[PDB]
């Protein structure tokens, strides 16, 4: 049977009584290795999470832009619990940031410059 080269992807084949299979190169799987293990396929992560799939390909991580957490980025981060906020200025956390409003005389992201 495994004359006919039936594994896919470079798998390899070994005859068997049952049947042929197959021993699939990773991250090819499945009956004649023709299915791909591909845990970033459908988009899991949110908010510009970067996918990153695992060295079985059995899972996925997610990369968090600045800012977002969680499995999938879906969580916002508060940066005003330990405030990054400069020279008397006051923080309001937003969904997906922070604005710092700045007391007299001082400007900046933070109130910094
Ligand atoms: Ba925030």
């Amino acid at each position: 049977e495994c004359a006919s080269n039936p594994c896919l992807n470079q798998g390899t084949c070994i005859d068997d009584v049952a049947g042929y299979k197959c021993n699939c190169l990773l991250p090819y799987t499945g009956a004649t290795c023709e299915v791909v293990l591909a845990p970033c396929a459908p988009s899991p992560c949110r908010n510009g999470g970067e996918c990153r799939q695992s060295e079985d390909y059995e899972s996925f991580s997610c990369v968090c832009p600045t800012g977002w957490q969680g499995q999938t980025c879906e969580v916002d981060i508060n940066e005003c619990v330990l405030s990054p906020c400069r020279h008397g200025a006051s923080c309001q956390n937003t969904h997906g940031g922070y604005r710092c409003h700045c007391q007299a005389g001082y400007s900046g992201r933070n109130c910094e410059t």
